[PDB]
């Protein structure tokens, strides 16, 4: 058992689309009822942080997981503010510190390719849609699926973690199982990516149907 | 902080079924270099003898010492459900570390393999990307390879995802293979092959694909 902490950047969707970005500090592998863990937010500039939301949940594995989500200013983030999570506990050797700021370096917009699986024996009342988004940088990307131009619940699909392409960019796969009911009432699906380098409006999408 | 952790892998279905020379690997991460040596000890639950293992040490560009032991195992022994344990002996560790591994057991289900070529995208048109979705297999142990002209490419040429749960009972995986004009022009024949215990016969399922059919 080893307590670790993870500090996330805002989702490009939250940041560019909803324009209400948040960051999250995730603390894993805590021993329940060993008193409470303090999660403290701060800014490198020293300016005030918003009220954060804290979530605790005991895990099937006897772990305690704690998260704090902090809303951040769109301007502040995009302008390069640095945000720190500090994790405290009297029962804990040192204190834990993660920090986060907008990514740097060169940008490159995503290529988005969407594919339908051919009918495979057995369940023919199901197909799988898949999406390859690649050659973007930096690695921060949001993926979503739409049916009939309306966004599906995020739980409907699986998206992979950004892996390095053989070059300088990253790629990602998204998988979306669909039903006959769905593609029959309209065979229109969109894999949409949100990425800082996509112009304009940080969005790139690709349509795909079960039939060609 | 810094957490020494240990990982014990099952044999690759390729090694196991195709090369019929399976191995397991114990990986120990986040060691403090020159804190003396870490012992990695192999054992079998049946108490029968273990082969000679290979040990690899490498300081990482992050200051971490990484240690691995690879143990060759009997095909029969594995498939018959022998259990193998890695024991990790070290000073900076209060409790010794123990991982164990055995063949998986539960519902079997063969993989569905679908292969796709990316359309020509502006910029580099001397490159395409092949992609493969393998899904609905169980258990999660799978090998993926790409062939061009019926000959297997170097594993480094492609990226394969980690098995994720499908919405159902099975797993899926994606493989990505960038190709060159030189390659698909001299023959536009590529195969995504999976090796999986549930695939019959001969534990193999593959699918062909080409740049602009
Ligand atoms: C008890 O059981 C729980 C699960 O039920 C385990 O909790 C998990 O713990 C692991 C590791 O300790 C966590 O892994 C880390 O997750 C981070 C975020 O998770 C996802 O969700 C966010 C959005 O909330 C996404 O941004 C992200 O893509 C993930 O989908 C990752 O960011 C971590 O980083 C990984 O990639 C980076 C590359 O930048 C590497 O640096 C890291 O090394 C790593 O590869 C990492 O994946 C996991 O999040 C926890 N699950 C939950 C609840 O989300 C406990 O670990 C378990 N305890 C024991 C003893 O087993
Ligand atoms: C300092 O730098 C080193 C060197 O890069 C980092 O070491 C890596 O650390 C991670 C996590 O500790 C190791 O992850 C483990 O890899 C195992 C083997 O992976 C290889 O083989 C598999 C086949 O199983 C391939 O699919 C894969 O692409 C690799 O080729 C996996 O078996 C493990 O998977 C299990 O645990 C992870 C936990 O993250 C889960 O997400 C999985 O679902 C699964 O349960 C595991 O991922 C990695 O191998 C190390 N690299 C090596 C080989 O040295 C240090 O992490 C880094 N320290 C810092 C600063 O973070």
């Amino acid at each position: 058992r080893c307590v670790s902490a993870y500090l996330s950047r805002p989702s490009p969707f939250d940041l560019f689309i909803r324009k209400s970005p948040t960051i999250t500090c995730l603390v894993v592998d805590l021993a329940p009822s060993k008193g409470t863990v303090n999660l403290t937010w701060s800014r490198a500039s020293g300016k005030p942080v918003n009220h954060s939301t804290r979530k605790e949940e005991k895990q099937r594995n006897g772990t305690l997981t704690v998260t704090s989500t902090l809303p951040v200013g769109t301007r502040d983030w995009i302008e390069g503010e640095t945000y720190q999570c500090r994790v405290t506990h009297p029962h804990l050797p040192r204190a834990l510190m993660r920090s986060t700021t907008k990514t740097s370096g060169p940008r490159a917009a995503p290529e988005v390719y969407a594919f339908a699986t051919p009918e495979w024996p057995g369940s023919r009342d199901k197909r799988t849609l898949a999406c390859l988004i690649q050659n973007f940088m930096p690695e921060d990307i949001s993926v979503q699926w739409l049916h009939n131009e309306v966004q599906l619940p995020d739980a409907r699909h699986s998206t992979t973690q950004p892996r390095k392409t053989k070059g300088s960019g990253f790629f990602v796969f998204s998988r979306l199982e669909v039903t006959r009911a769905e593609w029959e009432q309209k065979d229109e699906f969109i894999c949409r990516a949100v990425h800082e380098a996509a112009s304009p409006s940080q969005t790139v999408q690709r349509a795909v149907s079960v039939n060609p």
